[PDB]
């Protein structure tokens, strides 16, 4: 699993994948399907940060810490939104809306509800995206276009095919916890 990260993903996202899971005292050598699962979340996020117009999304997720706070408080001030308790995947200029991305190896029922109760105050939008092309967003809100989100859905069944064809996806697919 460590060598198909490393050859599917870029060097940019597996070094910051790497970095967060240092940051935890984890090595990603050793809990790979972990590691795995960080680069999977970076990629979509980036995928959706490019699916709108230039302009329409900024970045949270992948920056440090200082820099991601510095964003979304900056943002929370110049717009008047309210400041989020924990750190949101990106912020929307045309919805003006912060959006939690999630990507399970589960359901994406459960999961949307994980993420629900860790928001509680949920100005943030939340989408969920799984390897088997479902999707679940705040209100049926999808923000992107039907061909992003196609994209998006197949880059991850894409995947799960090829960590299928390596014999990766039934140890990887039974790693997510509630
Ligand atoms: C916030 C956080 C996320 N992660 C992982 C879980 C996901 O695979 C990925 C993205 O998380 P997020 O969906 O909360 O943005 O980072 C941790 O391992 N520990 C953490 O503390
Ligand atoms: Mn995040
Ligand atoms: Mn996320």
């Amino acid at each position: 699993m460590e060598d198909f990260v490393r050859q599917c993903f870029n060097p940019m996202i597996v070094e910051l994948a790497e970095k967060a899971m240092k940051e935890y005292g984890e090595d990603p050598k050793i809990e790979t399907n972990k590691f795995a699962a960080i680069c999977t979340h970076l990629e979509v996020c980036f995928m959706y940060s490019d699916g709108g117009s230039k302009h329409r999304f900024e970045i949270i997720e992948g920056r440090d810490r200082i820099m991601a706070w510095t964003v979304v408080n900056s943002i929370c001030n110049t717009t008047g939104v309210e400041k989020p308790k924990s750190l949101p995947d990106l912020y929307d200029y045309k919805e003006n809306r912060f959006i939690e991305i999630g990507v399970t190896r589960r359901e994406v029922h459960i999961y949307y509800l994980e993420k629900a109760n860790k928001i509680k105050s949920e100005k943030t939008h939340i989408h969920i995206f799984s390897f088997t092309g479902e999707e679940m967003a705040t209100k049926a809100d999808y923000t992107l276009d039907e061909e992003s989100r196609a994209r998006i859905k197949t880059r991850l069944f894409t995947i799960r095919q090829e960590m299928a064809s390596r014999s990766l996806w039934d140890s990887f697919r039974q790693s997510e916890r509630a």
